[PDB]
């Protein structure tokens, strides 16, 4: 519990730019921010979903936002350590981005969510069900042992060294061609769709782990357990300049994120996506739910 009294003169003044990426995911997260901190006294600008990550980080060296969600395992890139294993483990991956953010940009990473939204694959919830499928060493088994299986997948997830290739060696499998659906410039939009309508008998699906299209298709995302993908969990950054004066920002979005699991933020997303519900009242929603707005 940081002190809100004594830090800053009588006319300190303070509107905090709250930001994100342009996907769904910023949309909630970003909007998850704002209302925290609206909720808690705060003035903030919508500055949520401003563009790709470059332009984010652009604008938060730059000033021009202050705080946005930012994935651990994106500071392998930011910092030119791409493909070091350390970001392939979540506790190394978080305190990595961490240190090397308030190290060169003076940038806080805050309590992150346990979500990591990561290359990887789903499978349908009956086939989960059925054979207690949890984790992708589950599925490693399950598909060296003989059980059906038929991977929607794009040709960059087949063929990339990084992506199936470095599953079934992982995991203990390989995918013969009547169990693969090879989408030529396809997405996870499609690979989810052709698992959701068991095209071509379909029961598995590319995905990143929090696509909104997962719990709306009735998917199930299988546990790297082993963790052959970067760690991708969401956390608030925010520039030090503006926390020093709010410190107590850190511990308010400390419990907030630490109840985004991936489920919850499979939902949120979906809820948004191919609800059509608006990520404000998604976010409000989640939060009073969960005893956050008072």
């Amino acid at each position: 519990h940081h002190h809100s009294s004594g830090l800053v003169p009588r006319g300190s003044h303070m509107q905090v730019a709250v930001s994100s990426k342009i996907d769904t995911e910023g949309g909630v997260l970003g909007n998850i921010i704002l209302t925290v901190l609206n909720a808690n006294g705060i003035k903030t600008t919508d500055r949520i979903q401003l563009g790709a990550t470059p332009v984010v980080r652009k604008a938060i060296t730059a000033g021009e936002i202050d705080i946005y969600p930012e994935y651990t395992g994106n500071a392998a890139f930011f910092f030119n350590k791409a493909d070091d294993p350390l970001w392939k483990d979540p506790a190394k991956a978080y305190e990595t981005a961490k240190k090397l953010d308030y190290d060169a940009n003076k940038i806080v990473w805050l309590t992150p969510s346990p979500a990591n939204n990561t290359w990887g694959i789903a499978v349908r919830k009956d086939v989960a069900n059925e054979n207690k499928l949890a984790s992708l060493s589950d599925f490693g088994k399950y598909i060296a042992g003989g059980g059906k299986v038929v991977l929607a997948a794009s040709s960059e997830f087949v063929n990339s060294a990084a992506a199936l290739p470095a599953f079934q060696t992982a995991y203990g499998f390989t995918l013969k061609p009547d169990q693969l659906i090879t989408l030529s410039g396809g997405d996870t939009a499609a690979t989810i769709a052709a698992a959701a309508n068991q095209t071509n008998g379909a029961n598995a699906a590319m995905v990143y782990g929090t696509d909104g299209g997962i719990a709306p298709s009735g998917l199930v995302v299988l546990e790297d357990d082993k963790h052959v993908q970067p760690v991708y969990q969401p956390a608030p950054i925010i520039r030090e300049e503006v926390l020093k004066k709010d410190p107590k920002i850190e511990e308010l979005l400390k419990p907030v994120f630490e109840k985004l699991d991936l489920t919850t933020l499979q939902d949120l997303n979906g809820r948004v996506q191919l609800g059509g519900e608006p990520a404000k009242a998604v976010a409000e929603d989640f939060l009073k739910k969960n005893g956050f707005l008072k």
